[PDB]
DNA sequence: ACCGCTGCAAGGAATAGGATACTTGCGGGCTATATGGCGGCGAATACCC
């Protein structure tokens, strides 16, 4: 299919155009109830289902509903490979230096 | 038709016994200062013109 692989830089628009939500609580397990936490660094709403085709709450759980979102989870009820390949994106208060462009000698 | 009496409670000294306020160690629940390896090489100073 695909012929050749590009590299380049990425705009902030184009960061944000990757990602499918923001991470903005560092929690991420109860270490009592295995659910994610709300939005932490792991989450349900931001990443995806935790099981096949399951929403996080369990007001639908059949392949029967796919598509529709929950109405107080707002999870994506599909498959848990989307948990694989779909990316968060923080927000910095302040503009910040990569460090790669700046000690690479 | 008036009174001193008996009698029936209220407050002191000696024993047993549960209730109950008090004290304590924990278990899980939570948060947040090195000193024996070289070699190559390229960039970044130093230098003395
Ligand atoms: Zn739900």
């Amino acid at each position: 299919e695909f012929d050749a692989i590009k590299i380049a830089l990425a705009s902030p628009d184009m960061i944000r155009s990757w990602s499918f939500g923001e991470v903005k609580k560092p929690e991420t397990i109860n270490y009592r109830t295995f659910k994610p936490e709300r939005d932490g660094l792991f989450c349900a709403r931001i990443f995806g289902p935790v099981k096949d085709y399951e929403c996080l709450c369990g007001k639908y759980k059949r392949l029967k509903h796919r598509g529709v979102i929950c109405e107080k989870c707002g999870v994506e009820v599909t498959q848990t490979k989307v948990r694989r390949e779909r990316m968060g994106h923080i927000e910095l208060a302040s503009p910040t230096a990569h460090i790669w462009f700046l000690k690479s000698l």
